[PDB]
């Protein structure tokens, strides 16, 4: 037992390694989502650009979450990330639409996550989790719709010149 | 096949995809001892920073070889990172020493890439392995073998007393 | 024989005198390029922009062989710079293309020159071919195949809109 | 015909080609001058800049040639470029009465052009030439022959001494 | 064995200590070159202060053999630095020309390294020598024949006026 | 005979070879030890700073003696430098020990020249030598006994405690 803990159950310090393991898998499509988009076939140099920052920001998320497990006394136990569902993400829309899926089964990992916090009373956990984690899922998951909405408009995934201009546009 | 293809043999390809996997799993690998040593029992900050710096680096790697896999044609296929070894480094000698026999293997998988592109004639593969990794491997080798040096004559790891300055005075 | 000739194959100096040509040649060609798309019937200036800098940095390669030349103690033989093979491009694509299958074609008498510079063992020739032409190669092959497939991608050379959009957007 | 051709004719859309191919030569013609002059035997360092300077001022008449044939809506026709009549041009006194006369020869050819203008009362063509071309070209056969007079004077070639303080101090 | 030592051969070892010690020797003739230039009845200032440039670049080259011995686990094993071959090198052009032949024998001891080194199987090594010294010995043994041409071009050792224009003007 | 020796003796010349040969020789010395604590089972970076230093302080005073033969008429001699009497200098103590041993020596064989030079009442030598070696080598032997007494009472060589700390505060 750490000389620091308190009121950290264990069931709160498991959920937090797989949370740990969930970040850090959503960095790891993040990246296969970039290199896809610097590939010559492809050629999508903005969207490989937000992809990579997306795969970035995974990556200090799930650096944050391990901090946290350190500061309560908790112990990291580091799982395989596997590797993505596809290597071959077939077009932008579909990558965004994805994405979005993707995070959206974090906001509710998380959403899990703190009702178990809340059901265990702490409430240092929840409120770590609330100001760190669940707005900004919010704002990435409403992003990732507008993003999403507008190439459904201009005509993706068969307008190749849609997809082209909303890398221009949008995401430069 | 790629238009821009051109004298990228598939065993290149594939060796490239293997240099790719080993580059992840080493920055897993030092991800996981940087957060060793960020735990309450164990207080080394400046350890737990120079790992996650390490970490960085290996990413950087990784990154920089799946532009170069873009940038001949290939095709990047990516696997699951497998989990570190151990969840508990010992301390900073036995992490140090993991860390040197870890870059000991990165860069024989590197020279042994370096032989198979020597083989199939692949001057920009070879000229790019000899600029970016090779030597930076060598230096790694060399820094690492040092600070084990170091830590082995202060008398790690019985001399909680030397990790200590060793911490503020080498790796501050 | 020169004074500070060493180690220099007379096979590798006729090599290198080939290879000054084809560079002359490759910088003829894309001046060509650069100023049909100059004329009042295409009126992409952004592509005759990129072309005209294309050819000067033919022209810069062709002058830093010349200078590896006199520094070896070989000698310099001109030859005749052929006239490019078409006088009307047809297009941005088409000319893209052609600009592509050029590099790759130069690319591969770069790696011809490196073979015959590894079998006469001059290690020195092989790290100025490697250090100065071919990551420079590769790098144009890549961007010239990005070009294309972002072309054919909008729609080239169907749509006039696809091309001025790229010239605006990518070229500018 | 071209929707910009006006009082624009043949004869002169094919002189101006004439003259594009001849200044294209004559920069083929400084730069092998140069890199004469950058040999290890002979190493007249200014003696190669001042030629290699030269030729590409040679190169900016012809692409200015190029603009102003795309301007009055003619058409350009690229021929191929005659290596050099010498590959050893003996000595800085014979180079540069060689380049004297090749740029009289080029002022010649311009003098022609423009009384072919006058013929086919073509006032745009006749002040393009006379701003741009002819007196540039006059005060480059005067400076060439200041610096073949000077040459003559100090010794040359018989003093390898004078072509070394011409060198230094007139072209330094 | 060192901890840091992996495909080290101990031909490549003993090679790089030849190298030192040669390295070490041309610092030492450099030496006396320069201060032989420094003697009252010589009193070439420029002379004498290139050699002393010469000779603190050969030991740097050499303290850079020695940093790399050390990185690649060998052991550095220093050896008697000869004395120069002459006391008095009785003329600028002579001195010039020693400097050359000396440069020379450097050149050819290090392309003999780099065949071991590939012999060995070494791309660090090659990669090593490819990077920091055979460039450097191709520029160096240019300019030191233009240095010698320039000379003769100005009839040295026999024109005193010719060393002195040269010492002032090319050395200055 | 020199124009400008005036009142230099025979046995002062030979003796100022003999000095400029012990100060080069003090020069390798240095350098031996400097890369002995380069070595990655040693590892004292400012052990080997500190020792690099001296070496290019030995330099300069063997060049200063060169310059000042060359001032009196005299005429310099270049003797072979012998190697350094170990490889291995066990340790920081050791190394230290050695070193003040070494600048006795040539502090006493300046001494024997400061008296040959008053001997033959040569003031100018004398003065130079009081005024550039004598101070300069008796601040040295003060400084390496200071840095020996500290390594005794810190426990050295027994301590690599005590060297990795004498490294960081007083050489760092
Ligand atoms: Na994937
Ligand atoms: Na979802
Ligand atoms: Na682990
Ligand atoms: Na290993
Ligand atoms: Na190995
Ligand atoms: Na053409
Ligand atoms: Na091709
Ligand atoms: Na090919
Ligand atoms: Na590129
Ligand atoms: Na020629
Ligand atoms: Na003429
Ligand atoms: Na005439
Ligand atoms: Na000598
Ligand atoms: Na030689
Ligand atoms: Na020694
Ligand atoms: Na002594
Ligand atoms: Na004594
Ligand atoms: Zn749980
Ligand atoms: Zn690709
Ligand atoms: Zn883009
Ligand atoms: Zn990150
Ligand atoms: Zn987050
Ligand atoms: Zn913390
Ligand atoms: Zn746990
Ligand atoms: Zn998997
Ligand atoms: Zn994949
Ligand atoms: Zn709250
Ligand atoms: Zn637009
Ligand atoms: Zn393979
Ligand atoms: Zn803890
Ligand atoms: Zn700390
Ligand atoms: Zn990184
Ligand atoms: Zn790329
Ligand atoms: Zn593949
Ligand atoms: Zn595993
Ligand atoms: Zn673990
Ligand atoms: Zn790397
Ligand atoms: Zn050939
Ligand atoms: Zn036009
Ligand atoms: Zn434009
Ligand atoms: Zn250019
Ligand atoms: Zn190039
Ligand atoms: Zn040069
Ligand atoms: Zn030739
Ligand atoms: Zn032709
Ligand atoms: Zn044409
Ligand atoms: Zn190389
Ligand atoms: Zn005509
Ligand atoms: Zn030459
Ligand atoms: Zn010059
Ligand atoms: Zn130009
Ligand atoms: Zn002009
Ligand atoms: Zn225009
Ligand atoms: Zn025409
Ligand atoms: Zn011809
Ligand atoms: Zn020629
Ligand atoms: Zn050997
Ligand atoms: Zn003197
Ligand atoms: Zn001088
Ligand atoms: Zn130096
Ligand atoms: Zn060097
Ligand atoms: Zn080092
Ligand atoms: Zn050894
Ligand atoms: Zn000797
Ligand atoms: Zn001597
Ligand atoms: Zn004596
Ligand atoms: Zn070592
Ligand atoms: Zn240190
Ligand atoms: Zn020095
Ligand atoms: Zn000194
Ligand atoms: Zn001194
Ligand atoms: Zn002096
Ligand atoms: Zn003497
Ligand atoms: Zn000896
Ligand atoms: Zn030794
Ligand atoms: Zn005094």
């Amino acid at each position: 037992t750490s000389q620091v803990r308190q009121n950290y159950h264990q069931d709160s310090e498991a959920a937090i390694n797989r949370q740990i393991n969930l970040e850090l898998y959503a960095s790891y499509v993040y990246l296969s989502m970039s290199y896809y988009f610097d590939r010559d076939d492809v050629a999508l140099k903005n969207f490989a650009k937000y992809f990579l920052h997306q795969s970035h920001e995974e990556r200090e998320h799930a650096e944050k979450l391990m901090k946290l497990q350190n500061q309560r006394g908790g112990r990291i136990f580091l799982q395989d990330i596997k590797k993505p569902d596809c290597d071959d993400w077939e077009s932008g829309l579909n990558a965004m639409e994805c994405a979005l899926h993707l995070e959206k089964n974090v906001n509710q990992s998380l959403l899990e996550l703190h009702k178990l916090a809340t059901d265990k009373n702490d409430p240092h956990l929840c409120d770590f989790i609330e100001t760190h984690y669940l707005n900004e899922q919010v704002k990435a998951i409403k992003e990732l719709g507008d993003h999403v909405t507008n190439l459904r408009k201009m005509g993706a995934p068969e307008s190749g010149l849609a997809e082209y201009l909303f890398d221009k546009h949008t995401l430069g």
